[PDB]
Order: structure tokens, then sequence, then C-alpha cells
């Protein structure tokens, strides 16, 4: 950092812990012809 | 030194310590067009 003038000054160090967490892989995309609904549009359902 | 008359002489030795600071570096100039002012003159701001 630059100091030019009196004072007191607050820095907080990067060093620490940074974890990584994992992802949700249960999403499945279906493909289908279907009588009536949205056309060309990726729906998403949770319940029939 | 030259001594030429009895007496008590103090003299300091430049032997030592002479640090260097650094300089700040977070000062842009900006040229530009405005509708009135200071005209062709350096003015220096700090706030809006």
């Amino acid at each position: 950092p630059s100091y030019l003038s009196p004072g007191v000054y607050v820095e907080e160090v990067a060093s620490g812990s940074r974890p990584i967490e994992g992802v949700g892989t249960s999403v499945a995309a279906f493909v289908g012809l279907a009588p009536t609904g949205p056309l060309n549009e990726p729906t998403l359902v949770t319940n029939w």
C-alpha cells in the first residue's frame, strides 16, 4: 500500500481459507413431443 | 577542521542513516472541454 499522510490504516490480509463446494448432479433434460404447451422453450418442472 | 585557538569544539560526523521514502502514484491529469471555467489553467480537484 501507499503511505503518504499520518493516521491509522486498517487493511485485511488475504491469507486465510477459501473452501470449495460441490455441485448438484440431479438434473435431467428430456426432449420430446407433447400435445399442447410452450414450443421450443426449456421449461422447468419439479412436480407432476 | 582547523584548530588554531584553545577551547572546546563540538562537531557532528555525517556517518549515520539517511532513509529514502517513496512517492505518491495516484494523480491523474484530464484534458478536455468544459462549458465554463478557467481557461488553459491546470486546476486541482479533490472532490466533486
